[PDB]
């Protein structure tokens, strides 16, 4: 037993990582198939902040003006293209280490991994939730532009992140590998701020099942509550709605606890209104709302790749 | 800045976890050079689980006896012997993808990343920290055994610990790669009590530095303390006792913030005798004590 904020294993997603230098400009790219992406801003310089048009910019660059690096091998550009806010770099080689991949999107509320980089060499590893406000909380790092987040199903990477800018209020700000902002942000060099942030009620109530059973069992009672009831609950904590979605993808967690859903609500509501008088679950005083129930599921029950 | 404990990438240890089967019993092995490590344990029985004699166990054994499964391939076992609590299995194959490496021990309050893993299959990466009592807080389920934690400082993966049991307070215990056993635990499923358990102070106070980096200077006050009045007071909220050692350790971190290391033990104090009040230091509504100092300077704090 126990649990933890757990990440997937990285393997696969550091044979991918690169450096890519443009000019004084340093960051990370992602290798995959013979073409780099990383985040269109590496071309960005003071002068040019007085464009509107970022391919009049791109196309002005030579191909060997992009200087990309894996490990100790220089990699030859032979192409450059625009894919919204991502530049793609074609080079010359294929990466021999290219996992099986695909591009996908995701919804806030949802939870991936993100292999943290510092000039093509990667440094860290965590799980984070893409918040409702459409931010990730991140690392104390910066440089970490072009760091991707990903899921792993089977032996497949799903990526679907990748690292643009930091924001004022220390989270961070992204695009999926279409190049597509999570988030009403621009990867312009202007002034932006995150919008006020929720709670995902829907990973609150996982995490309190994880809780039961990992045997934290103390904020459970007799009662249960309405969708309607809660949600006004919810909406005066600043928390997210629950929707009966929320309720059915709960479902397996509810059948092997017996604890039913607006059960486990009427607990919440108690826990949002009295806090937790001075006691923890699973080791902590806030609620958690980073694990997704596909998370709980699958910690409390040893999924391997 | 944001603050969040992350873990060593996985990929060089995943490079090396096997499928050790003895039996009716499979667990993880760790694969390097030609040798394959596990726990000694996966050659009990369901009688051998009080008072096993491993000697007795093992001299009965064949080569053949071990199968050991990297992927799809089978290894060919060569050989095998015990050291301390780890049996240590010759193979016919040197692992291609073994990283540079080393074995350390590790002392109470260090952390490290914990690959754990299933049928020699990877499935999480987590960051934890050795408890003063030698446990650990982990996440291990049936299958995880042989599971291994680790540190890649520059390049070198420092392998300090692998996965032998689950105690009945749902902490785990294990052994360093020398197969020596972090604590007063046992192989064997008699009973065995961790310590109580205790808050490690120096991690506290760091994470505290680390805040005010971040620009949080709320729970400071204006009181410094002597090292023994700060170590009588926080042993009442069962806080590890700081030692110069560790006041020592802490002085980069002090010249950095220009907070003096026993001016921020004041702070503490005030802190365990206020609590947080609804606020939070880093995010967290609790005392963070699993980010050593040199945690902070690996992100360059
Ligand atoms: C980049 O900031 C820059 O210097 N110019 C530009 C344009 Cl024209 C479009 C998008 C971006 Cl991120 C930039
Ligand atoms: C990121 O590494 C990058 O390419 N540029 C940048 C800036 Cl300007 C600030 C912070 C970060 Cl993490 C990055
Ligand atoms: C560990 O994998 C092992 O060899 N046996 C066992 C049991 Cl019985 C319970 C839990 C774990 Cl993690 C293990
Ligand atoms: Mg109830």
């Amino acid at each position: 037993s126990g649990f933890r904020k757990m990440a997937f294993p990285s393997g696969k997603v550091e044979g991918c990582m690169v450096q890519v230098t443009c000019g004084t400009t340093t960051l990370n790219g992602l290798w995959l198939d013979d073409v780099v992406y990383c985040p269109r801003h590496v071309i960005c310089t003071s002068e040019d902040m007085l464009n509107p048009n970022y391919e009049d910019l791109l196309i002005r660059k030579s191909n060997h003006n992009f200087l990309v690096q894996a490990g100790n091998v220089q990699l030859r550009v032979i192409g450059h293209s625009m894919q919204n806010c991502v530049l793609k770099l074609k080079v010359d080689t294929a990466n021999p280490k290219t996992p099986k991949y695909k591009f996908v999107r995701i919804q806030p509320g949802q939870t991936f991994s993100v292999l943290a980089c510092y000039n093509g060499s990667p440094s860290g590893v965590y799980q984070c939730a893409m918040r409702p406000n459409f931010t990730i909380k991140g690392s104390f790092l910066n440089g970490s532009c072009g760091s991707v987040g990903f899921n792993i199903d089977y032996d497949c990477v799903s990526f679907c992140y990748m690292h643009h800018m930091e924001l004022p209020t220390g989270v961070h700000a992204g695009t999926d590998l279409e190049g597509n902002f999570y988030g009403p942000f621009v990867d312009r060099q202007t002034a932006q701020a995150a919008g006020t942030d929720t709670t995902i009620t829907v990973n609150v109530l996982a995490w309190l099942y994880a809780a039961v059973i990992n045997g934290d069992r103390w904020f459970l009672n007799r009662f249960t509550t309405t969708l309607n009831d809660f949600n006004l609950v919810a909406m005066k904590y600043n928390y997210e709605p629950l929707t009966q979605d929320h309720v059915d993808i709960l479902g397996p967690l509810s059948a092997q606890t017996g604890i039913a859903v607006l059960d486990m609500c009427a607990s919440l509501k108690e826990l949002l209104q009295n806090g937790m008088n001075g006691r923890t679950i699973l080791g902590s005083a806030l609620l958690e709302d980073e694990f997704t129930p596909f998370d709980v599921v699958r910690q409390c029950s040893g999924v391997t790749f």
